[PDB]
């Protein structure tokens, strides 16, 4: 569970937040396929509730009514085209699976599913799985409301409603069959892994007794005996009765303190700098990194919604993100996850945005067509993060270093740092408010190597800087603190 199953040679995976599964199909083949993409992360395929009030928010997909391949995002037989697709182009596709809950206990009876099943949550009645009143905690739960109250006590976290959310008695054998049931059509078709939403609100021996009835992967792909990937959403900050440790057995866990310290320390606040990322990693207290799925910001998160807090550094934050993508990206610690978000009018009223609830980009409800502009980049509101060449470079800088160890650090006191990874790729990052301009020790081989963030190497030429390493290993590198990109990335496969 704690192996991506990724090909050899590709160490990240991109969250293709709401995308449709036509898009994701096209986009492996035509880019994530040849610029070394490691897999995708999707949105929840299942069948969810259509909320019109707001209308069609995101967070409607993390509200089942039944585990129908049925979504915004295509049918059962466009998921199936697009999982083997990928994979026949060497991408895997990871599952965003809503397990612990049902919808809102609130929601009305009807058929407002997106793809028209009846569910009733008065009554606990979803007859598309189904489920019954006697397969949700109601009766478990201890609380005087019946949702969580207090966080400071682990039992009613996991036996009681996040935020009015049907909880399901995952305790009983018939509930984790009609998951197992469900996950196992998706193993079958051909992910190769998946996310475990709302982790924590879940008992690690619920989780592990559902993962005991799972198939192997699909052998037309995957070498025999091979486990699907795990990752579980735990958001475990400080000091709570629950810690991300209790999941270990169960696979990797969300790292939430990675982004939100990755933050405060790039953003400068509350006295940090990045001299102090020399031991960054499990020397921040973080899990350890073989444990540990990391990212800047996800889905959750960069919209406030969740752990991270105004640290959070997003697409929105274009400099200052890249350089935190591209230090993650560049630094071993943990398993990289890249982000791709969809642009939503932002509206704070108070320091808070009343539209964080906004959905992607739509027609009356229907999700729109990624579209390819002819700079590569993409039309119709997506931000398409993974197609900045800076950041697309960096996903490939990964791969070139990858196993390399961290070395030739180098920082000036205060937010002026460099290190490198092994003798394969050289990093450069100028954070405070002066110009950077030093000659360095690389660790690589001597030549002419284009500098990946602002350009990249074609037909032996760069269409960016191009940074000269003597014999000795040694490179003069002169970053302005007003540059676009105050930042420089060169490796073994950018050498000229
Ligand atoms: O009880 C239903 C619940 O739905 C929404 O909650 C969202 C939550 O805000 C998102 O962060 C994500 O976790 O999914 C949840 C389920 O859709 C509403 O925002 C919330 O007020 C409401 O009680
Ligand atoms: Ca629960
Ligand atoms: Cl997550």
């Amino acid at each position: 569970q704690y192996s991506p199953n990724t090909q050899q040679g590709r160490t990240s995976i991109v969250h293709l937040f709401e995308w449709r599964w036509v898009d994701i199909a096209l986009e492996c083949e035509r880019y994530l396929a040849p610029k070394g993409f490691g897999g995708v992360q999707v949105s929840p395929p299942n069948e969810n509730v259509a909320i019109y009030n707001p209308f069609r928010p995101w967070w409607e997909r993390y509200q089942p009514v039944s585990y129908k391949l049925c979504t915004r995002s295509g049918n059962e037989d466009e998921f199936r085209n697009m999982v083997t697709r990928c994979n026949n182009v060497g991408v895997r596709i990871y599952v965003d699976a809503v397990i612990n809950h049902m919808c809102g206990n609130a929601v009305s009876a009807g058929t407002s599913s997106t793809c028209g099943s009846y569910f009733n949550p008065g009554s606990r009645d979803f007859p598309a799985v189904p489920y019954s009143g006697w397969d949700f905690n109601d009766g478990k739960c201890k609380t005087g409301s019946g949702d969580i109250e207090n966080y400071n006590d682990a039992t009613q976290v996991r036996d009681c409603r996040l935020t009015g959310l049907l909880d399901l008695a995952l305790e009983k054998d018939y509930v984790r069959s009609k998951i197992a049931e469900y996950m196992n059509h998706l193993i079958d078709i051909g992910v190769a892994g998946f996310r475990l939403d709302a982790s924590k609100h879940m008992w690690p021996g619920d989780i592990k007794a559902i993962l005991d009835k799972l198939h192997n992967l699909n052998s037309n792909w995957f070498p025999a005996g091979s486990k699907p990937f795990i990752y579980q959403e735990v958001i475990d900050l400080g000091g709570e009765p629950i810690k991300s440790s209790d999941y270990f057995g169960n696979g990797r866990v969300t790292e939430f303190k990675y982004g939100a310290k990755l933050g405060t320390v790039i953003r400068k606040w509350n006295g940090e700098k990045m001299s102090y990322l020399k031991n960054w990693g499990e020397g921040w207290g973080f899990v350890p990194s073989d444990r540990a799925l990391v990212f800047v910001d996800n889905h959750n998160n960069q919209r406030g919604h969740g752990a991270g807090g105004a640290s959070i550094l997003t697409f929105w934050d274009a400099r200052l993100y890249k350089m935190a993508v591209g230090f993650m990206l560049a630094h071993p610690y943990g398993f990289t996850r890249v982000m791709s978000s969809y642009r939503w009018p932002r509206q704070f009223q108070n320091g808070n945005d009343v539209n964080d609830w906004v959905g992607p980009p739509n027609n009356n409800g229907v999700i729109k067509e990624v579209t390819i502009n002819p700079d590569t980049t993409c039309g119709n509101d997506w931000v398409c993060e993974h197609r900045w060449r800076q950041i697309r470079n960096m996903v490939i800088f990964r791969n070139v270093v990858d196993g390399q160890p961290f070395t030739n650090w180098y920082d000036n006191g205060s937010n002026q740092v460099a290190f490198g990874r092994g003798n394969r790729g050289f990093i450069v990052f100028n954070n405070d408010d002066w110009s950077f301009s030093l000659t360095l020790q690389t660790g690589l081989p001597a030549g002419t190597y284009c500098d990946v963030i602002s350009g990249d190497k074609i037909n032996g030429n760069c269409t960016g800087i191009k940074i000269y390493v003597s014999d000795d290993g040694k490179a003069h590198f002169s970053i302005s603190n007003s540059a676009e990109d105050p930042f420089i990335a060169i490796h073994a496969e950018s050498k000229l």
